[PDB]
């Protein structure tokens, strides 16, 4: 019902936000000539064991993703309140919140289109096969699709988008983190600048956006925990670790 307007501070935050994402964002995919090339094999029957024993895509993946978690770690240090954190607190929220981060900033060049992320030309266009080549299998792949969609489909306005992101990365329920309590408070003051926003912005469907978009979160950790699993199998296939980055290894291992 209630529709006060954005405090001084959430429009600083806001503002913030936006400047870290266009600043650790860019949309027109122009470092992606420095990733290792992406090589497509045949594989029409997405054989598994082709996929394991090629691994094509996982170098050009692996890039990119590990070029991407360095850009989410630059956009977390910009979000107000995270370097009131603790190093050790800041690097579990990293850790834990990458790839959770990374499937919802592909949202951005995620096109409906055809479902694929597309970053340019035909070479880097991405689908289900891509990854699959890459050593996922639809397990992951498809629910994140549809996640991409339903995404989608909640029209995010930029200043959503980014607050959305920041409060995926600034969760006191994250095992391991020491002060639940101060990440809260962060998250807190973001939950409340976006639902702010979104009753400013939207008519009371601004509490049916609000839930829809705080499920996504939780859709996240369901494709947070398959991904690990899949993490761990691909791990498993030798000279794995040569295709993937030292980044990477980390944050996944
Ligand atoms: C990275 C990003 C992009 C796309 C994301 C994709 C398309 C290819 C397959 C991925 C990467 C999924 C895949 C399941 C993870 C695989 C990771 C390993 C191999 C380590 O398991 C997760 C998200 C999927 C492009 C662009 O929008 C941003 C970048 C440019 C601004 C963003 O930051």
């Amino acid at each position: 019902s209630l529709r006060p307007k954005l405090s001084e501070e959430q429009q600083r935050i806001i503002a913030i936000l936006l400047d870290a994402h266009h600043k650790t964002y860019d949309p027109t995919y122009s470092d992606f000539c420095q990733f290792r090339p992406p090589v497509r094999v045949n594989d029409g029957g997405g054989s598994v064991t082709l996929e394991l024993s090629q691994l094509s895509m996982l170098p050009h993946l692996a890039d990119l993703v590990s070029y991407s978690i360095q850009k989410v770690i630059g956009f977390a240090k910009m979000i107000p309140g995270f370097r009131d954190l603790t190093s050790e607190d800041q690097i579990v929220l990293l850790k834990s919140s990458a790839i959770e981060v990374i499937m919802l900033r592909s949202n951005e060049s995620f096109t409906m289109d055809d479902m694929s992320w597309t970053c340019g030309n035909q070479d880097y266009k991405y689908r289900v096969s891509d990854v699959t080549k890459a050593g996922h299998s639809l397990e992951l792949i498809e629910p994140l699709i549809k996640f991409q969609v339903g995404l989608k489909k909640l029209n995010l306005h930029e200043e959503e988008h980014v607050l959305l992101m920041a409060i995926c990365i600034v969760s006191p329920d994250r095992p391991g983190v020491q002060d639940a309590a101060l990440i809260e408070a962060i998250q807190d003051r973001l939950s409340n600048t976006l639902q702010t926003y979104i009753r400013c912005r939207h008519p009371p469907g601004s509490h049916l956006l609000y839930a829809k978009m705080i499920q996504k979160l939780a859709d996240l950790r369901s494709l947070n925990e398959e991904h690990s699993k899949q993490y761990r199998c691909l791990s498993f296939q030798p000279e794995c670790s040569m295709k993937l980055t030292p980044l990477v290894l980390e944050v996944f291992g």
